[PDB]
């Protein structure tokens, strides 16, 4: 009965877009697998913060399917998470079994890469913005947080809070995540 | 004329706490370094995410003086740095040459422990409240940060950007805190 998540990490992903969410996720009593893009070997984030994934995305993609699968930003790992085709074809697996797609600040042009989603409105770091509307594939979105179907976007760094409660709300209810949310001590 | 920042991380440590004020540093051109408590070996964090310092602690005290010392919170976490001799001699060192010690939601019981900065006004996570006024040696404060003296405090991982601004503002002064801050996307 317990909902998972699938975290991809590859080298220059923004590692505070990896951490809070992950760790917002398991508050909420979620499965979160963090997946090494590359191996299961320690990663270099963008800030050189270093982080030891769960597992492999190659052993991680047999014990699917998840509920979400999140994408952390940082410019070098959506660039990463858009070469890459493993993600590709997790990212259409999850499309066409109608699972939660999350991706916040550079992440979302990793979904222009893969065909997901177009016609979905979505949002970005203002700075990845012309980016993701090359071709028009999608609705341009300022909103923190965007939902569109199955389909949620996020803005930055820091966002990411709003970004990992959403997910909360998306898997486990508003309820759950008002609770988690509370021992934060966040703003609004 | 790089100002240098020792960020010491024990197991149980919050990771949210941790990694937003070393990101946030680094994006503000301060040299930071993770010292891990126990030795340069991955630290599990309260909800395991599993971090690689870049140094042990030892090391990382040779390296010395750091313009401001950082201690995360996570109840487990403190714990341990309230238990550690090295981390005594660390900030009692620290408060003698005036430099700033800063820590985040549990974090700042881990200063009684070691007798640091009695009569200052100081704040925590409202759950660590009676434990860090336990014998009224500090002023109670609710202030999502605060400042008295070389003592900075701030009260949980939803305070963790206004936190790590804060150090920048002390170390690099207004002007860069602004400007680091923008990228970041953050509401207030």
């Amino acid at each position: 009965a317990s909902k998972r998540a699938l975290v991809i990490l590859a080298k220059g992903a923004e590692e505070m877009e990896t951490v809070i969410p992950v760790d917002v996720m398991r508050r909420a009593g979620i499965k979160v697998t963090v997946a090494g893009l590359a191996g299961k070997d320690p990663v270099q984030c963008s800030r050189d913060v270093v982080i030891c994934p769960d597992a492999s995305l190659e052993d991680a993609k047999k014990e699917g399917p998840y509920d979400v699968v999140v994408l952390p930003g940082g410019n070098l790992g959506a660039q990463n998470l858009s070469e890459s085709a493993a993600v590709k074809e997790i990212l259409k697996e999850q499309e066409n079994r109608k699972g939660l797609i999350a991706a916040i600040c550079a992440g979302p042009t990793a979904l222009l890469a893969h065909e997901i989603g177009f016609g979905s409105k979505v949002t970005t770091h203002p700075l990845a913005k012309d980016k993701m509307m090359n071709g028009g594939h999608y609705t341009y979105s300022e909103n923190r947080v965007e939902k569109d179907g199955l389909i949620l976007t996020s803005r930055g760094p820091g966002t990411s809070f709003e970004f990992a409660l959403a997910i909360v709300e998306a898997l486990n209810g508003k309820e759950v995540a008002a609770q988690v949310k509370a021992p934060l001590v966040l703003k609004d």
